[PDB]
């Protein structure tokens, strides 16, 4: 795998892509690469914030499906053309799949200016995908066409930003310690179940179903570590109580206003996660270079949501993230290139003795 190490590259908060190729003779593009949805869609037209876009007039493989696409979502929609066409990854396994390709002919607040991809890989599952789940995701067909283990793993490594997308497979180099691994608990997002959350070790002591209302995913599609609001009310409360050395504004905890320079005054963030035994869990831990990003001055990425629990980048830069489809679980490692002191470190930790996990999960 020593060939997909260090095939992301990014700036921050503007998310991680990837180099991929799509038609014959084949157009390289960078493509997003999005844990939180499943839809493969690249820009397909002039848009003034793009340095490429898919030619299909210059593709002998191209397949038209004759059929629209329309796709809002939260913050911003794009529409186009579904097709086929042959995609390969260059820093990827040497193989070449036909799939699903929207063509995007339209869209608002999707493109970012200044970024430097054009495109988006959508790598969750079919339930999900747009227009409906007939539409088949693009890890579905490399892995239908292809020998291609039925896993994928990213570190993300944190101005450019950098990282490692292991299609098929693991590279033990890219963490330390052991893999633990939560259950997927349904196949549409990467659905986890949290179980119990700790700020310096101090448990918040709500229902933990709480945590998971609706939801909780793991998607390197959203840049912050985003929580239920009743959650995030009691983790804002509990991390102003253990930062009170000094103090800030409360628009700052709400996003509002950054703060300039400091760690250890800043709390560890533990989130337990159901394992794969009945009553047993495990805690992964996050530093406060993490949660505080750099825009010295700093934003706190830690903020509420009405979607659910996401794991975003803030999650993600700590460890090393396998998608393991296979058997329906995601594990997690310390990740050798997180960002830490000379203190304390990012953790993987069990097992855990947890009871009632699964009344954790909403439904
Ligand atoms: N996970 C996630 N993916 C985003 C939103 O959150 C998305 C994120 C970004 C983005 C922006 C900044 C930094 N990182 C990113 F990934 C850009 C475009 C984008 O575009 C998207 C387009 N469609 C979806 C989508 C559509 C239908 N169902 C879904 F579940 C998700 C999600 C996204």
């Amino acid at each position: 795998f020593v060939e997909m190490v260090d095939n992301l590259r990014g700036k921050s908060g503007q998310g991680y892509y990837v180099e991929m190729t799509v038609g014959s003779p084949p157009q390289t593009l960078n493509i997003l690469v999005d844990t939180g949805s499943s839809n493969f869609a690249v820009g397909a037209a002039p848009h003034p914030f793009l340095h490429r876009y898919y030619q299909r007039q210059l593709s002998s493989t191209y397949r038209d499906l004759r059929k629209g696409v329309y796709v809002p979502y939260t913050q911003g929609k794009w529409e186009g053309e579904l097709g086929t066409d042959l995609v390969s990854i260059p820093h990827g396994p040497n193989v070449t799949v036909r799939a699903n390709i929207a063509a995007i002919t339209e869209s608002d607040k999707f493109f970012i200016n200044g970024s430097n991809w054009e495109g988006i890989l959508g790598l969750a599952y079919a339930e999900i995908a747009r227009p409906d789940d007939s539409l088949e995701p693009f890890f579905d067909s490399l892995v239908k066409q292809t020998h291609v283990p039925n896993l994928f793993s990213l570190q993300l490594c944190g101005a450019s930003v950098g990282g490692s997308m292991i299609i098929g497979g693991i590279d033990h180099s890219l963490y330390t310690g052991s893999l633990w691994y939560t259950p997927i608990r349904r196949e549409w997002y990467y659905e986890v179940i949290i179980v119990r959350v700790e700020i310096n070790g101090q448990d918040l002591k709500m229902d933990c179903k709480e945590y998971n209302y609706d939801k909780s995913i793991v998607d390197s599609g959203t840049t912050n570590l985003r929580l239920p609001k009743k959650v995030f009310e009691a983790a804002v409360k509990s991390i102003k109580a253990a930062s009170s050395t000094e103090k800030f504004p409360d628009g700052f905890w709400l996003g509002e206003q950054l703060v300039c320079w400091p760690w250890n005054i800043f709390p560890v963030i533990s989130l337990y996660l159901m394992g794969e035994v009945t009553n047993q869990s495990f805690r992964i831990t996050i530093l406060p270079q993490q949660y505080l990003r750099p825009v010295d001055c700093y934003k706190f990425a830690i903020s509420q949501s009405s979607t659910g629990t996401v794991m975003g980048a803030v999650i993600m830069e700590g460890f090393y993230v396998v998608f393991d489809r296979a058997r329906k679980r995601i594990g997690f490692a310390v990740s050798a290139c997180h960002v830490h002191d000379e203190f304390r470190t990012a953790a993987v930790e069990g097992p855990f003795v947890t009871l009632d996990m699964e009344d954790c999960g909403y439904n």
